[PDB]
């Protein structure tokens, strides 16, 4: 395995442990304050970044470096779903940054599969930030309090 | 049979009692007011209370004691949704706290099975204080017409 | 909305269904304590069809804008054996198809006529469990008591 | 593993081989004389004493103790079937005397997995003792031969 | 019913009580150590012998006589699989010695009903001696640890 | 919510925020050797840490305290199969002391909701020590070359 | 059709006709032998290279290029487990070294349809490369009898 093909897989890895503990917290505060649907949502965002960080470790494996799940960097916790919302959004800006220099890399190296599985996170991780910013949009168009009562329910 | 656990166990009946009755009225008066959720849920609070007080009235009767019926202590009837929550909410604090003496004194004399039953109370009553201030917060964060308008349809 | 003086007397034919059901309930878990099972179920079964009046009633006074009495509990008549629990069943019956006679007379005097079918599919049902009483204290001097509760014990 | 707690959990393992016998031998004596129900009725008895021994067993092995199935204790065999079911009703009242003891005990030294096993051996045992005592209850409120009659066919 | 008969009847009863124990341990011991092949086999075994049991306590009492219950024998236990394993072959070798002069008995006294439910024992504890005989042999064919192996799994 | 049942609860969450991670590398490590019977199983055990993490977000939070799933503690990583069983176990030792450590203090204060939590925590932690001893039990009889062999295949 | 383009994909091509034949003998050396499993794992390892070379055929006609089946290169032919092991390594290294230097020049000349079909092939040569590898690592770890036991049976 290359070195520093190694060291990105093991950036995106960490970046997607701060995001399973981040979206599973703010999945079981939304739970907790009965907007069940918001929830739910958040519940399977984090579930989707718990098996892109199963592929990048599996990969590293494979490539014969050592994942890093030992670092666990800073999450972005919000206190209201605003606020928590643009923090998922905030963090998902910083990890398709991240995501793209590692394509960019293992595209100069020929690492083609490691760049094909970044690309499919990339996607996945865009797919969030489409969500996300939607539901910003919502906000203002319909207002908090009917945002807010159209995530109760599942 | 333990003399004092039989009065606890008595005690807690009381109290599931006084809840049947309440949650009855408080869901009765929901679905006459249209807020058939409200209703529904009210309901299975009072059906889940009537099964309480069936286990602890067949465990006073193996005990020897006398199960007491005849006593009904004071319903917290409310005359909205905001008041009616509330007077669940501060019947449950009473019956918890009831459940955590009675559970001490079963301890004390070693009736540990009269123990369990009580507990698998106490897990019960402390999941409707949790839906209970969720739903206060609820009315909190989308405002009181869009939470009743959410509980309107079942 | 609704008549005062009917609301009042569902009121009362309510207030003897609170005491009807916990007096069956009770005595339902106390034949079930005892082994006798079959009692235990039916008992438990003319509870349960007490609570169901008792909804009715209760539904039907929020309708008519009264208020629902469910604090007032009157006197439970327990019995220490078998034959006593009938008897209090009895003496309870005959006193709440009294009560539903007379609530029954005023509904009609007022042209309140949805409230007198419900109390009187109440009163038949009622009238229903009175046969059924009577008859389990006639059986218990017709084959024995000793015979009477062996029958009773299995479901 | 704490060696008092063993010593307890074989005090315990002790007292169900002792009720395994009896409730079998009991149950073989019944179907012999014609009294299936009885018959039927001991022997799933039997059986579920033979479950908790299991489980008694698989918990002394973790704890890496040795369980005891050489001591057989005196087994109370009584001659007709009022004989039968007070001998019975004798052993569970040692029998739960002497779990209780061990809950107190398990419980002091931070074994609650033990204490648990314990508690629903506890409740089985409570559970017979309410048959045993319902039985005796009958008989005198049936007579001894209605009794009888009642527990020939299954 | 002949009083020998009853007391070779008992005998048999009485061995067949050993062997429930000791393979009912040793059935423990086996799932304990995670060689679960050997634990489910030596379960079936001491299951085998309870319903020989069973059937020997049905026959003496029909007989007229008094199952004995209370007197336990000395179980064999070993330390490790082989000893486990001679030792069952050790009880088993008494057993059908004991079963053999039972046999004896009963045909020379015309009980050809109790000779026929000893058979049927003792072709049961025949079956037994080849498998443990052939266990033992393919300890010495294979080598104890493929032994062992092949019996971590059910 | 007691301040200090929150302290423990969040000790307790620290605890498996570790294990999830370790146990779901050396499953991925195993996977990558082929030893695909213990990958999968050390997948699973992974997968109940992450379920008994969950139930503690939510107690903390009714209980009106901060999850905290920030802090990492140290992943004990081994480097051959016989090295990750024990650090396995070193970690389930130390889990399970901290388990009885707050059941105490559950106790104390009387939350018997926060302590039946607990308590099914600790039955799984001590049924994964059963696992982990059986296996390195199971390495001492077998070879560790059949113990790895008996591992390859699911 | 790119004309060098053209000359990559008969390159490759080459590979898989190589590949197809070795793995294919291979694979009935295994059966010959009795090792079922590998023959099994070889003789699908020789299909999937037969269904790369068909998509690759198909897409040097659709360019408009003459696929080379008439050339066939050096089989690399092993005479024992561990030696056919490594001899298909040996190959799958040279073919994902002509596999990048074919994608590189797809890029270059924007013909992302064939790069696409190149990438493909190429996550599918390094899974074979992870098998090998895991296998001549199992070899070691377990020895070559046991490894090659587990490969008797399909
Ligand atoms: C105001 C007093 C009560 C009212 C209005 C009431 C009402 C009801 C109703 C409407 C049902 C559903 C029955 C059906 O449709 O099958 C029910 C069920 C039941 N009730 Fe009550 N009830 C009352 C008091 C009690 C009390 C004091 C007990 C004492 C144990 C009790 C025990 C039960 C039980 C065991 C069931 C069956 C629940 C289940 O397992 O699904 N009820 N009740
Ligand atoms: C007098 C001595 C015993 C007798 C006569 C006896 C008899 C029986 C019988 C007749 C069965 C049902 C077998 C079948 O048809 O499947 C059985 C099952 C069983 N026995 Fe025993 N048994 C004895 C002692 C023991 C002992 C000491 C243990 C130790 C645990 C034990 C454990 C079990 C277990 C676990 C079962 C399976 C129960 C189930 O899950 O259904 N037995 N026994
Ligand atoms: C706070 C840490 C975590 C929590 C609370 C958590 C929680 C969960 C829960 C509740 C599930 C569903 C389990 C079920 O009911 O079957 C799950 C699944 C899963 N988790 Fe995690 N998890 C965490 C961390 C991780 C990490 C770090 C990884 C991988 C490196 C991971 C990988 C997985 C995988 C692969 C699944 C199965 C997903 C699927 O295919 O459905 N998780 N997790
Ligand atoms: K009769
Ligand atoms: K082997």
């Amino acid at each position: 395995g290359d070195k520093k093909v190694i060291q990105h897989l093991n950036k995106i890895l960490g970046n997607e442990l701060i995001a399973i503990n981040q979206y599973f917290l703010h999945s079981r505060m939304w739970n907790f304050w009965g907007l069940k649907r918001l929830g739910a949502h958040e519940y399977h965002e984090s579930i989707d970044e718990m098996k892109h960080a199963d592929k990048l470790i599996e990969r590293i494996l494979f490539l014969e470096g050592l994942p890093n799940l030992q670092d666990l960097g800073k999450l972005l916790i919000g206190e209201n779903t605003q606020e928590m919302l643009q923090c998922d959004l905030n963090l998902e800006l910083k990890a398709t940054k991240d995501l793209r220099e590692a394509i960019v890399h293992c595209e100069q190296v020929h690492d083609y599969v490691s760049r094909d599985l970044l690309k499919d996170i990339l996607e996945s991780e865009e797919e969030h930030i489409d969500y996300l910013e939607t539901q910003l949009g919502l906000i203002q168009k319909v207002g908090l309090e009917n945002y807010l009562q159209s995530h109760m329910h599942e």
